RNA sequence: CGCCACUUCAUGGAAAUAAAUCACUCACGAAUGUCUU
């Protein structure tokens, strides 16, 4: 397999800088690093030294010497684009 | 429920690498091989 397909569900309304752009969604350059060093994390075993080791066994790593980004490419959309705004604050008001 | 903001604004890597460096053609052709006293 060369393409995997996820979808997501919402549980809470995040909290987004560029909501100006009605396809402003989570961003995957937020989600890729994270999701790195959770692979990672999980290969070694809780360990994110073995699990790079593994990814540098595997060539799974775009770099073996500095960094422990993955050679996978990430992409997050929208397929219906109405959303809902909230006004998150500190203080009760009418 | 009231009141109230601060902080952060680029670093590390790559900075040219290989292929072709002259090729083909012409490399002398024609006249004179003695002439006039």
């Amino acid at each position: 397999m060369n393409q995997l397909t996820a979808i997501l569900k919402q549980h809470t309304p995040m909290i987004h800088f560029q909501h100006n752009e009605s396809g402003a969604t989570l961003r995957a350059s937020e989600v890729k690093p994270l999701l790195d060093k959770f692979i990672l994390t999980k290969l070694g075993n809780g360990d994110i030294r073995e699990g790079r080791l593994y990814a540098k066994k595997n060539n799974w790593l775009i770099d073996n010497e500095k960094n422990y980004a993955l050679n996978y490419k990430l992409s997050i959309s929208l397929q219906k684009k109405s959303r809902l705004e909230y006004l998150i604050t500190s203080s009760t008001f009418p």
